[PDB]
């Protein structure tokens, strides 16, 4: 009977028109609905604006209950503590979790792009690489774009810790070789709190 607490999507905290939320999940292998209750707290003060969904059966036959707490962009970025406490109805025993933005001087990402490797120029689909390093905290969003429109066909690694305490990750965008050959510009878009206006972009095209 275990509880998970997830931070907001990094993009949501960095763009004020987005709706960042923290997410509390209860996973339970037992059919018996124990009628879980959530208490939420921001820096130890209970709040009441969480939206909790009904118990649902998962594909693996376990049961999960999801509770979402809307958060203020600055509240997350200023290191406020989000506490999820879970109770079965009228039974005082409880499990809690706490998360918060990691502490430490924010550091700006450095962004590198790489064209496809030439022994890949024999394939129908080629890869573009965006390497991002030197950043703190780990909270970051990496996306791609071309001709002012999003590219969805990318995979991004989990953040890895370098030995100076800053993080790094790599994204790879897979596109049809014809698109790369026709001279289209592909932008790696990087969103991090330590970047000016939380955004920078590096661009890649054939010459």
């Amino acid at each position: 009977p275990s509880v998970f607490l997830f931070p907001p999507k990094p993009k949501d905290t960095l763009y004020i028109t987005r709706e960042p939320e923290v997410t509390c999940v209860v996973v339970d292998v037992s059919q018996e609905d124990p009628e879980v209750q959530f208490n939420w707290y921001v820096d130890g003060v209970e709040v009441h604006n969480a939206k909790t969904k009904p118990r649902e059966e998962q594909f693996d036959s376990t049961y999960r209950v999801v509770s979402v707490l809307t958060v203020l962009h600055q509240d997350w970025l200023n290191g406020k503590e989000y506490k999820c406490k879970v109770s079965n109805k009228g039974l005082p025993s409880s499990i809690e979790k706490t998360i918060s933005k990691a502490k430490g001087q924010p550091r700006e990402p450095q962004v590198y792009t790489f064209p496809p490797e030439q022994e890949e120029m024999t394939k129908n689909q080629v890869s573009l690489r965006c390497l991002v390093k030197g950043f703190y905290p780990s909270d970051i969003a990496v996306e791609w774009e071309s001709n002012g429109q999003p590219e969805n066909n990318y995979k991004t690694t989990k953040p890895v810790l370098d030995s100076d305490g800053s993080f790094r990750l790599e994204s790879r965008l897979t596109v049809d070789k014809s698109r790369w050959q026709e001279g289209n510009v592909f932008s790696c878009s990087v969103m991090h709190e330590a970047l000016h206006n939380h955004y920078t972009q590096k661009s890649l095209s054939l010459s």
